[PDB]
C-alpha cells in the first residue's frame, strides 16, 4: 500500500530545476526522477515551470512540485492503487490532470509518479525493473535483448560554430558480440575522435556539449563523416562501428524549402533545397558512409518527403520532431509510410503506460524503437531498464561521456551480467530488437 | 555478516574505466565507486591501470577489479569482520596490501570495498550514511553543519586553450542562509557566466570542461575573475557570493620557479616567477576580488614557498597535492605552517579510515577540510554524506553542471531536508564549520 507520495526539486545535467518524486510503501521509498521537457508546444506533453524570473532565470519547477504535494499525493493516498497495475496508476493520473497535454498539473508531475510507482512495483514483486517492465509490455524474455548504443560523438546545427547544418553524428556499435565489448569499443572510438578533434580544431573543440559530444567548427557533412571514419579505423574498429545522425530538418526548413546553410545570415536562398533534392544529399551520404539510421531527415510537418524518401532509403528511418512521442502522429507516419522507427521519450508523453502502447503499436506496424534521453537529464537510470524491458534492440543516450549518460549505460552493463545467458546483445539486428529469435 | 564481496568495471564521467564494488549482506547489496583524478599528485596512493594499448588506450582496470575478486573477496569474506567497525575493515585490507602506497593490490581495489563496508554498516545500525559517519568520525550532530558548494565555474591551464595559466576559478555562495539558496543563487551565476562567455568567445566557448565550467580560450587571471564578477553581478548575487582558486601550480612548476606562460613553447623563462614574486601576485588578486580560498598556490613539495605564503596570505589556503589527503603529510605542513586547509579526496589514500584520521589530525591543528571530488567521477554519492557527517562546512564537487557533480549536489538537498532543523548552513563560517555552535 502506498503509504506517503512526495516531490522535491533536484537540479539535471544542464543546472536547471527538475521534479524528483518518492512514493512509500512497506518495500520502502521509491524515487523518481524527471528530465527535462518543453513547457510549450503544439502536440507533446506540456512539463511545468514557474516562470519566476527572479528564480531560476524562470525555470522553476515549484509549481509542479506543489502540484504533487498538495494535489496528486492525498488523492493518489486515499485511492489505495495496486502499483503493480500500471494502467491504473496512469488512468488515476491522466483523470486527475484532465488535460491532453497534461498542463493543468504539469507533465513533470505526473510522470515523476508514474515512473516511482513502477520501482515499488518491482520491489513488491521482488524483481529487477526491467523485468517488471517486461511484464508491464508483454515482450519476450527468452532471451532478453540488450541495445546497441547509439553514441554521441559529434554536433552540428544550432549546437555549433560551423556552416554545417545537421544536428547529431553517433557511432553504433552493431558488430561487437556483447553489450560490454559495444561499449568498450565506442568508448575508444570516442577517445580517438576526440584526441583528433583537439589536434586539428584546438584545444577548445575539446570541450563536451549538453550530451557529452565536440562540437568543433566543422563546414560540411563530409568534413564531419571523414573524421569520423577516420577515428574508427584508427581505433581499430572499421567494419564493427556503423553511423547514425540526426538530421533535425526541422531547423533548416524554411517557407517550403530546406537551408543547409542556415547559420549563415546571407545564405544563398537560390541553394536552398526542395524535398527530393535533399533526400539526394542522404543518397550520396549513403554511398561514402556506413549509415545504418537517420532521424528527422525532413521537417517536423512535411509528410510528403518523408514518404518519398523512404521508398529508397533503405535504412532506418527515425522520426523525432515528426511525432514528438505522440499516439495520433505516430498513427500517421505509419499510415504514410513515413519512417520505420520511433525516437522514444517518455516525458514527451509523460506516464509510463502511454510510453508502453506507443512502443507496442510501433512494434505491431514492424517499426523499430529508439529508447532516448533529454537534453537535461539526471542520474536516474530509468530508460536503461525500459530499453531492456521494452526489448527494443537500440538506445540513445549520450556519449560516453558526463554521468548523466555514463549512468545509463553502466547500468546497462550490470543488467547484462544479471541476465548473463538469458540475454542477446542486438548487434546487427538493432531494428527489429524486439522480434530477434 | 558480509556474505559477498564483489567488484566490475564502469565508466567514469570521462568515459573511462573504474572500479566498482558490491557488498552483500542481509541488509542487502551496497555499491561503491571509485573516482579518477588527472595529473594526479606523485605521492597519491597507487591507482592501478592495466596498461594494456589495445584495450581502452591502455586504462583498463582489470587487474584492480581482479584483486577484488580474486584476492581481497575472498578473504574478506572469511575474516568474520563486522562491517560497523571501519577501523578493523580497513586494518585488514591495509594488512593484504602490505605496502606503504597501496601498489600491491591498488588503491581503486582497496578503496570501493572500504566505502562499501561503511554503507553495508549504516544500514545494519538503521541510520543514513551520513550519521554512521559522524559516528564513525566523532563529530558532533546538534546541529549537523551543511557546507558551502565550492562551485567550478571556468577552467585555465592545461584544461583550455589560451593562455590562462591558473586551473580553477570556483564561486562559494556563503551569503546564502540554507543550503538549497546557495545551490539556487550558485546556479544563477553559472547560467549567467554561460551566457556571457557564449556572448564575448562564441558559441562554442558555451561547451564544457571535464568538471562542467566553462573552458574558452582566456588570456589573463584578470580577464577571468572580471568575468566571473561580470556573472555574478548580472545575476543580482554581488556580495553574497565569494571565489576560490585551484591554482595546481605543480603543473606549471620549473626547477624551482613557476612558468605563467607554461601553454606558449617559446614562453620566456627569464619571465618564469619566483615563490616571493608568485606570492605577489596572488596578494594583487587578493586585494581587487572577493578570493576567499586558493588551493595549490606553489607545488606539492615547494615547502618553503607554502610556509613564506602563508605568513601573509589571511585567507584559507588549501592543500590539495601538496598533502595528498596522507596523515604524515599533513604533519609536516602543519610543523612548517605551510597552509590551512585539507583538501580531502578519499581516493588519494585509499581508505575511508586514513581519510577521517586525515580530517580529525587537521581539525586538530586548526585547519579546515574541504572534501572534494575528482575531475573524473561517476554517480556515485558517497562525498555527500562524508562531507555532512565531517561537519567541516565546505565542499568542492564541480560546477551544476554534468550529473557526477549534481548527484552529489542534490543528495546534499536531500540531507538538508531530512535534518530539517538538526542541520545549520555553515555560509560565512564554512573554514572552521567543525566549530561552528
Ligand atoms: O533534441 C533532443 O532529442 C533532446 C535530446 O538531445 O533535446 P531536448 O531534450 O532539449 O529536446
Ligand atoms: O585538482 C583537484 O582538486 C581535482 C578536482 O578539481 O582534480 P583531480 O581530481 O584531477 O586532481
Ligand atoms: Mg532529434
Ligand atoms: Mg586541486
Amino acid at each position: 500500500a502506498v503509504s506517503k507520495v512526495y516531490a522535491r526539486s533536484v537540479y539535471d545535467s544542464r543546472g536547471n530545476p527538475t521534479v524528483e518524486v518518492e512514493l512509500t510503501t512497506e518495500k520502502g521509498v521509491f524515487r523518481s526522477i524527471v528530465p527535462s521537457g518543453a513547457n510549450t508546444g503544439v502536440h507533446e506533453a506540456l512539463e511545468m515551470r514557474d516562470g519566476d524570473k527572479s528564480k531560476w532565470m524562470g525555470k522553476g519547477v515549484l509549481h509542479a512540485v506543489k502540484n504533487v504535494n498538495d494535489v496528486i499525493a492525498p488523492a493518489f493516498v486515499k485511492a489505495n492503487i495496486d502499483v503493480k497495475d500500471q494502467k491504473a496508476v496512469d488512468d488515476f493520473l491522466i483523470s486527475l490532470d484532465g488535460t491532453a497535454n497534461k498542463s493543468k498539473l504539469g507533465a513533470n508531475a505526473i510522470l515523476g509518479v508514474s515512473l516511482a510507482a513502477s520501482r515499488a512495483a518491482a520491489a513488491e514483486k521482488n524483481v529487477p525493473l526491467y523485468k517488471h517492465l517486461a511484464d508491464l509490455s508483454k515482450s519476450k524474455t527468452s532471451p532478453y535483448v540488450l541495445p546497441v548504443p547509439f553514441l554521441n560523438v559529434l554536433n552540428g546545427g544550432s549546437h555549433a560554430g560551423g556552416a554545417l547544418a545537421l544536428q547529431e553524428f553517433m557511432i553504433a556499435p552493431t558488430g561487437a558480440k556483447t553489450f560490454a565489448e559495444a561499449l568498450r569499443i565506442g568508448s575508444e572510438v570516442y577517445h580517438n575522435l576526440k584526441s583528433l578533434t583537439k589536434k586539428r580544431y584546438g584545444a577548445s573543440a575539446g570541450n563536451v556539449g549538453d550530451e557529452g559530444g565536440v562540437a568543433p567548427n566543422i563546414q560540411t557533412a563530409e568534413e564531419a563523416l571523414d573524421l569520423i571514419v577516420d577515428a574508427i579505423k584508427a581505433a581499430g574498429h572499421d567494419g564493427k562501428i556503423k553511423i547514425g545522425l540526426d538530421c533535425a530538418s526541422s531547423e533548416f526548413f524554411k517557407d517550403g524549402k530546406y537551408d543547409l546553410d542556415f547559420k549563415n545570415p546571407n545564405s544563398d536562398k537560390s541553394k536552398w533545397l526542395t524535398g527530393p533534392q535533399l533526400a539526394d544529399l542522404y543518397h550520396s551520404l549513403m554511398k561514402r558512409y556506413p549509415i545504418v539510421s537517420i532521424e528527422d531527415p525532413f521537417a517536423e510537418d512535411d509528410w510528403e518527403a518523408w514518404s518519398h524518401f523512404f521508398k529508397t532509403a533503405g535504412i532506418q528511418i527515425v522520426a523525432d520532431a515528426l511525432t514528438v512521442t505522440n499516439p495520433k502522429r505516430i498513427a500517421t507516419a505509419i499510415e504514410k509510410k513515413a519512417a520505420d522507427a520511433l525516437l522514444l521519450k517518455v516525458n514527451q508523453i509523460g506516464t509510463l503506460s502511454e510510453s508502453i502502447k506507443a512502443a507496442q503499436d510501433s512494434f505491431a506496424a514492424g517499426w523499430g524503437v529508439m529508447v532516448s534521453h533529454r537534453s537535461g537529464e539526471t542520474e536516474d537510470t530509468f530508460i536503461a531498464d525500459l530499453v531492456v524491458g521494452l526489448r527494443t534492440g537500440q538506445i540513445k543516450t549520450g556519449a560516453p561521456a558526463r554521468s548523466e549518460r555514463l549512468a545509463k549505460l553502466n547500468q546497462l552493463l550490470r543488467i547484462e551480467e544479471e541476465l548473463g545467458d538469458n540475454a542477446v546483445f542486438a548487434g546487427e539486428n538493432f531494428h527489429h530488437g524486439d522480434k530477434l529469435l
